[PDB]
Parts: C-alpha cells; sequence; structure tokens
C-alpha cells in the first residue's frame, strides 16, 4: 500500500486522491489538522516534517516504499506512469503538458484571490475575465471526450477538479459551454468514481484551509 | 526555424533561451516590449495574442512550425524530449518531476515577493527562510554533477536559472553550500553555454517585468 499526506482539506490533494481511487490503488490517508483561533496552530504536520526524510519537505507528499515524493505534478505523473495515463503519441503528450501547467495555473489564480483578505475587491475582476477563461477549456476539449483524445489521462483529473471549483464558486459558468458540462458527466459516471463519490471517505470541502477568506471550513 | 516569443524581460524564458541554445535548435526571437506610465502598456502582445492561434494564448509561447506550445514548462518538455534531455530511468523521472516543479515553485515564490506591494516588508521574511530552502537544493544534487545524476537534463537549466536569480538578490545565500556553487560554474563552463553568455543574444536582465517592485528595468 501507499500513504498520501495532506490536510483534511480538499486543496491540491483532491486531484491525486481521485487518481489513486480510479486506479484501484490501495492507499492510506495521512491527514494533519491545524487549529482555528487567531494563530492557526499548524503543528500536527510540522512535528513530522523532517521525520519522513522527504527531499523537499511539504504536502501533499506520496509514499510508496522507497518512493516518497512531493510537488503535486510529480505525484500525479508517477501514479499515471504505472497505468499509462500519460500521452502516447507526441501530440497527445504535448497536450498533456500544456493542460498540466495550465490547470494548475488557473487553480492558483483562484487561490491567490481567495487567500487575499481583499477578496471582494478582486472577486469581480476574476469573475469578469472568467468567461474567456472557461471558453478556452471548451476550445481545447472541443471534439474529443477527454481533453487529450479518446483516452483518459491524469490531466482529465486535473480538468475535473478545477472545473468543479469554479462551478461552486460561480455555477453560472460552464452553462455557456455544454461541452465542458458534458465532460463533468463522463468523469462522474465512471463506475469506480461514482463509488468513491458515494463513499464514506469522499472529501469535497473545505476547499481551502482555515486561513482562507472563502472556501474555508 | 521555431519562434520564441516573450517580453523584452528575461523572466521565465531565461531557461528556454539556454535550452534551445544548447540543443542547437534553430530558433528566432520575437520580443514584445512593455510600456510604463500608470498603465504599463502591453499592446504589442494584446493585439497579436489571439491572432497566433494558441489554444491558451499566453506569453512566453513557442511555435515550432506546426506546433504552438505555450507555457514555459510545456515548452521545456517539448525541446528536451526531441533532444532526449529528459529522465530516462524511472528513478531519474522522479528526480526530473520533483526538480522541475520545485524550481518552478520557488521561482514563483520569489515572484510573489517582487510582485507584492510591500517589498521591503515581505523581503526579510523570505531571507528569514531562504537558507533552509536552499539547503534542500544542495541535498538533491548531493555529489552528482547534474541534479538528476550522471547526465544533463532540462531541469539543470531550470535550476541554474532559479539559482542565479537568488545570487543577484542576495549574493550570500548560495555562499553556504559550495556543492551548489560548483554546479553553477560547471554549467557556465559548458562550451556552447559560455559562447551564448558572451554573445549578443544573451538576456540576463531585466529580471522581472517593467512593473515589478524589484527586478524591473
Amino acid at each position: 500500500s501507499m500513504t498520501l499526506g495532506y490536510w483534511d482539506i480538499r486543496g491540491l490533494a483532491h486531484a491525486i486522491r481521485l487518481l489513486l481511487e480510479y486506479t484501484d490503488s490501495s492507499y492510506e490517508e495521512k491527514k494533519y489538522t491545524m487549529g482555528d483561533a487567531p494563530d492557526y496552530d499548524r503543528s500536527q504536520w510540522l512535528n513530522e516534517k523532517f521525520k519522513l526524510g522527504l527531499d523537499f519537505p511539504n504536502l501533499p507528499y506520496l509514499i510508496d516504499g522507497a518512493h516518497k515524493i512531493t510537488q503535486s505534478n510529480a505525484i500525479l505523473c508517477y501514479i499515471a506512469r504505472k497505468h499509462n495515463l500519460c500521452g502516447e503519441t507526441e501530440e497527445e503528450k504535448i497536450r498533456v503538458d500544456i493542460l498540466e501547467n495550465q490547470a494548475m495555473d488557473v487553480s492558483n489564480q483562484l487561490a491567490r484571490v481567495c487567500y487575499s483578505p481583499d477578496f471582494e475587491k478582486l472577486k469581480p475582476e476574476y469573475l469578469e475575465e472568467l468567461p474567456t477563461m472557461m471558453q478556452h477549456f471548451s476550445q481545447f476539449l472541443g471534439k474529443r471526450p477527454w481533453f487529450v483524445g479518446d483516452k483518459i489521462t491524469f490531466v482529465d483529473f486535473l480538468a475535473y477538479d478545477v472545473l468543479d471549483l469554479h462551478r461552486i464558486f460561480e455555477p453560472n459558468c460552464l452553462d455557456a459551454f455544454p461541452n465542458l458540462k458534458d465532460f463533468i458527466s463522463r468523469f462522474e459516471g465512471l463506475e469506480k468514481i461514482s463509488a468513491y463519490m458515494k463513499s464514506s471517505r469522499f472529501l469535497p470541502k473545505p476547499l481551502y484551509t482555515r486561513v482562507a477568506v472563502w472556501g474555508n471550513k
């Protein structure tokens, strides 16, 4: 088995947590909690930072015996490798790379605004540019069922999560693009995914950590 | 010939101008210039932007004839691939995934600082944690000549970029881990790298865009 560490928050973990589930990967949940109050006690994880012997201390981090890795993309990729959930042809592979970094780019964009007390100040600015943003995901998906082609890849996990984030932030987004709404259908109707969705250990929210103005819980 | 387009700023393309330089890739430079005044004008880009046909119109971008690869990382993966400077062995693949992203993490982290209003307030905090972050980089290289191991991969260029960045910022941050220093000197000593460095196309500064509280020019 393998263990995955992070907080009991969705965060950058929700993508990996999806990937491991879809591939019947027998994993273990390593979640650390931080206090509320004025000084968000982030100890739980801190006292175990060094004890894991990670190259670069941080979470999410994956454990698979002589395999302990950090950095979100490194983890997703690695699980994808033993499943071929990466590109095959040069075209597929480049579309995977673009989308890879692009997904994380927009996740971060939304994060920055949500991790800023000036929330409502920047909130509209994001909401106004957002339509053009969503527009392109459809421009990319377009013809194929899965963002890269007819085959499912790890990037299709990144795409789902980032789509659901905005969906809850402002539901009135994907509607203008039935293309993007369709995607969130296949990637929900999947036997193993519906299973995980309707399971006891299904973690949707909190979106952001206690230190978030919005999405915190 | 492939076209490389980015602002007249070194920025993120700095690693790319080295990589395609090293791989003898027949490139051409499309520099877009930023304006000043209260509204730092970027019309040159805005006007072109959508015309180029990038699935996700962003700068820097690469148009290898019939290939419009956007986003630095995806660009790096693209060039490296065609010149096999990628992780060959599974253990190397993990090193490549970790380093690439980690180097990208710290670069944007410094980018968070130089792009935030209160530079001189947040700066001491970065210096406050700078050494420890650097430590880990030293660990990773360890005894190897190149971060991944015996061979040179794209992640070396990336690393060299992020390392040099911190050398102009704080000349003594790297002055604690000689292991990292030698790596740099080795990198610069590479025949087709020294030539570029003392060539009319070498772009070492401006570091940040013409709006950054630090690094702009």
